């Protein structure tokens, strides 16, 4: 609970997003108006949930946490919409997973304010903004697209997490972890906790490169920050599908995982880092993937 930013001033990176949100947030506060609906979109672990809480906290209102999967019957959506107080934040994670039933009910709370509903701010979160229906998406006045963080930004988040956990760390070591965090704060912080564990067992005074390397070997994280499953995805494409192209459903079936967990959770970074590419016929691995995994380039 302690490593989560409580305000934008504590939120590292995402400069474009913070400037946009800050402008609208400060304005609404100064005018005492209800903030326009905000959509947060991007891969998991990038701080969407964190920003939702920061919004309510800055508006000095209450936040109601929920998700698309949870809201099954219109009754669920009703009970929540009626418990909202003026200016409250209704945070819906995985908002694109809302069934048409509760969806229509929620839309009616935007196009109007009764099913009476106290004026509130809808903050939705999704891994991909495009997953939302045309109608609902358009209802958002503010759309914030979160991209992966830079290595420098992640190193900053790491030093910050290390300090809060009462552990010293050398810059070179923080850099090494940042380079292996797959552009994600959540990943960087968890790696820092695991590296902290190594420091404890080896009885070191501070985290150095040696400690980080020992930890990465134990966690099976390579020099590109790829984990076991990341490599399984690339290896499966290379070996079973001859490098691709292979459709999403076929790859997911071969891997035994849901298509979403592949396209929304793991593929984003693999695409960004240049290990994978998407074509009309499906996914394909790149030469960088073959070389990194030590496979003879076909
Ligand atoms: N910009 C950031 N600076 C510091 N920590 C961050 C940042 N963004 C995310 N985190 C951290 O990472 C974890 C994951 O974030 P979260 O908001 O839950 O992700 P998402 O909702 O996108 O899955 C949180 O622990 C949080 O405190």
């Amino acid at each position: 609970q302690f490593l989560r930013p409580k305000s934008l001033d504590e939120f590292i990176g995402q400069e474009n997003v913070k400037k946009k949100l800050s402008l609208a947030l400060e304005a609404a506060k100064m005018r005492g108006e209800v903030l326009d609906h905000v959509l947060l979109a991007g891969p998991p672990g990038l701080g969407k949930t964190t920003l939702a809480h920061i919004i309510a906290s800055e508006l000095q209102t209450n936040i109601h946490v929920t998700s698309g999967p949870v809201l099954v019957k219109q009754g669920d959506m009703a009970a929540i919409l009626t418990s909202l107080e003026r200016g409250d934040v209704l945070f819906i994670d995985e908002i694109h997973r809302l069934n048409k039933a509760v969806e229509e009910l929620l839309y009616s709370a935007i196009e109007d304010f009764q099913i009476d509903i106290q004026p509130f701010t809808l903050v939705g979160a999704t891994t991909r903004s495009g997953l939302l229906s045309s109608p609902l998406r358009s209802a958002f006045g503010i759309i914030l697209e979160l991209d992966f963080y830079t290595v420098k930004e992640l190193k900053e988040i790491i030093k910050r997490a290390a300090s809060l956990m009462d552990v010293e760390i050398e810059d070179a070591a923080a850099e090494m972890i940042a380079k292996r965090s797959r552009g994600t704060p959540r990943i960087a912080i968890r790696l820092t906790k695991r590296v902290r564990d190594m420091l404890t067992v080896v009885k070191a005074d501070r985290i150095n490169t040696d400690i980080v390397l020992k930890t990465m070997e134990v966690l099976n994280i390579d020099d590109e920050g790829l984990d076991e499953f990341d490599r399984k995805i690339l290896k499966t494409i290379i070996e079973i599908y001859r490098g691709g192209p292979v459709g999403l459903n076929a790859l997911a079936a071969s891997l035994g995982v849901e298509a979403d967990t592949l396209s929304e959770v793991y593929e984003p970074y693999l695409l960004q880092a240049g290990f994978l590419a998407r074509t009309p016929r499906g996914r394909i691995v790149t030469e960088k993937a073959y070389k990194h995994l030590k496979y003879e380039v076909p």
